[PDB]
């Protein structure tokens, strides 16, 4: 039995409307489960579900503020097929947060030969790497997009690119598209950047 | 004892000039019984000796042993399977690992260059972007050059699985704002199995 601790979803810790959570994944035959120190009885929930095996995952609700402040979260198991318990722990990356720079980019000229085109959103200069990116069109969520994971830049900050694919006609008809970015160092943890021919 | 199988580098398989190889590594070899035998198979063949080449190395309280197998460019591009078998007197049973290029039909990458945003040109440095999409497998190499010389200040994202099963990525070249305004021509080089001579390039300039 090996234990893995996971951090909340970037977007979750950035909006009071949603719930950030730490997930403790215990993988793997063919059964038990502190934050900044302080012993027994939850803020948790867990469960036992199912290749051949167990995996008693436990989910804890974290306070948005508490996580952003760097508090530690310690997940201690307790099994009798293990010499000693496994206490994995995790916290938000350390260091001065840095505000993301957002830039939308039109499809390349050479691309306007295909029936679909690529709308690009460059997001650089941010720290920590936790961040959420989404697209919209006049108030409606675009589904066909992909974003690259964060990449460490030469100066200690991170970047990534988000790619929205849209029919060339929709881009020809002048529709406007927006790249939404959520990060802790953004005013109101949110900035939107628009794109259009 | 642990075994890890590493494939060759993207460019090694694409240029007959280079030497593509497969590296098998064993860590946590017992200090007492440090003897390790390697057996290599290319598509199940070759239990018997072939190229291969080990060494031996002592660490914290264990031994690390590396075996290197040179592969033929076309063998790798033709999907051949490479198996590394590691045996040790202190092992219940040998350990086997197999590697190859991903299964699927090669897809030619589409390479588009993108100038910096108008909104970024207010900074002392801008971003020249190169989009590489629609390729498979993900094994690929991307580089930048301005003239005949290599631009060193760039970062490439790792490939990302797109909606149609192909891969894409972006490489970002950072040049002083001044250079890009001076009309310098920059170039994105992409090397892949599905490209003509396993290569293509795209220019990016202000005009
Ligand atoms: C005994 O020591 C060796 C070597 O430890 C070195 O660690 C580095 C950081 C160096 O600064 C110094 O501290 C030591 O020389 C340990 O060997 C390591 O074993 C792990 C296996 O878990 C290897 O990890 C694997 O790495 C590859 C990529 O390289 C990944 O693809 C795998 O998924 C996996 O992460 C690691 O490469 C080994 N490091 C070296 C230098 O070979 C060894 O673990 C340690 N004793 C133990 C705990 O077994
Ligand atoms: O559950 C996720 C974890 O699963 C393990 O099997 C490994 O793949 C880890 O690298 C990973 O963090």
């Amino acid at each position: 039995p090996s234990v893995f601790l996971f951090p909340p979803k970037p977007k979750d810790t950035l909006m009071i409307s949603r719930t950030p959570e730490v997930t403790c994944v215990v993988v793997d035959s063919h059964q038990k489960f502190y934050v900044d120190g302080v012993v027994h009885n939850a803020k948790t929930k867990p469960r036992e579900q199912q290749n051949s095996t167990y995996r008693v995952v436990s989910v804890l609700t974290v306070l948005h503020q508490n996580w952003l402040d760097g508090k530690e979260y310690k997940c201690k198991v307790s099994n009798k097929a293990l010499p000693a318990p496994i206490e994995k722990t995790i916290s938000k990356a350390k260091g001065q947060p840095r505000e993301p720079q957002v830039y939308t980019l039109p499809p390349s000229r050479e691309e306007m030969t295909k029936n679909q085109v690529s709308l690009t959103c460059l997001v650089k200069g941010f720290y920590p790497s936790d961040i959420a990116v989404e697209w919209e069109s006049n108030g409606q969520p675009e589904n066909n997009y992909k974003t690259t994971p964060p990449v460490l830049d030469s100066d200690g900050s991170f970047f990534l690119y988000s790619k929205l694919t849209v029919d060339k006609s929709r881009w020809q008809q002048g529709n406007v598209f927006s790249c939404s970015v959520m990060h802790e160092a953004l005013h109101n943890h949110y900035t939107q950047k628009s794109l259009s021919l």
